[PDB]
DNA sequence: CCCCCGGGG
DNA sequence: CCCCGGGGG
């Protein structure tokens, strides 16, 4: 529902301007526009406190489900800001996954930070990073050997299209030790956990947008995330080899590279 | 040219 | 899963 906040925004990106055919441009807009969105409605105790209300269903759902994913309880908040996050910087593995930040402040004073990821599309899955295999074997912890092999013949395939069925078996089984630290350092660029740390987001908010309309949100911590997509690579399938994630390839360079979906 | 944000079938 | 594109720095 473009709510009176939606509405806003969505004047205010101009979205309803730009003619059906500049799907490019529509993208980009959308994907600041909801990062917007998330800052706006928690730009202050005031906003907050307004938009968790019966007076703003949407607002309200979207705020809870963050709150949640914190397991913190509004009340016990005294103060909050947000804000855009742009570092400047680089780490192991690239720029920070971080697009944003939300601070709260409790009542003795403390505060946590809460680094952010957020994302929009019309799937249940989009791309989320893309990464040379040395980057990925140096962050996960993978040194030398036919499980660094495997990973480097689907980068070098561009798929598993290659791979025997022996082969995507065998990749499955060398992976299962890592799989947690392959999904984490995957969405975070840090295979251990982290918690208010910038550079690494704490929560991964994604915004289902159908014919430029918002549909629904869902925002998981990192620990359930990761569960999440253990529980779906465990399955029959074992998707992703094991990983949960769909692995394929970046197309923006000359260079053979790795993507991944989650 | 590389990287980040996306999608079709 | 496999095959790909728009756009900014
Ligand atoms: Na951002």
């Amino acid at each position: 529902m473009r709510t009176e906040l939606l509405s806003k925004l969505y004047d205010d990106f101009g979205i309803d301007q730009l003619p059906h055919t500049q799907h490019g441009v529509t993208s980009d807009r959308l994907g600041k526009l909801y990062e917007k969105y998330i800052l706006d409605i928690f730009k202050d105790i005031e906003s907050l406190k307004k938009y968790n209300t019966n007076a703003f269903p949407q607002e309200k759902d979207i705020s809870s489900k963050l709150l949640k994913a914190l397991n913190l309880d509004l009340d016990n908040i005294i103060d909050v800001s947000s804000s855009d996050t742009d570092l400047g910087r680089t780490i192991a593995g690239g720029s920070p996954k971080t697009d944003a930040t939300i601070r709260f402040t409790f009542h003795n004073q403390s505060s946590r930070l809460v680094p952010l990821n957020i994302k929009h599309s019309s799937k249940k899955k989009v791309s989320i990073a893309e990464y040379d295999v040395e980057t990925i074997c140096t962050g996960v912890g993978i040194s030398d050997g036919e499980l660094k092999e495997l990973i480097r013949k689907h980068q070098n395939d561009q798929s598993a299209k290659l791979f025997t069925p022996v082969q995507k078996q065998r990749l499955t089984e060398l992976l299962e030790p890592y799989r947690e630290r392959f999904i984490r350092w995957c969405v975070t660029l840090r295979a251990e956990k982290s918690e208010g740390n910038i550079l690494h987001p704490d929560l991964l908010i994604r915004f289902q947008v159908i014919d430029r309309e918002y549909v629904d949100v869902t925002i998981k911590n990192i620990d359930d995330y990761v569960s999440d997509r253990i529980a779906e690579g465990s399955k029959a399938r074992k998707p992703g080899f094991g990983t949960g994630l769909n692995w394929t390839y970046a197309s923006g360079s000359k260079a053979k590279k790795m993507q991944f979906k989650g």
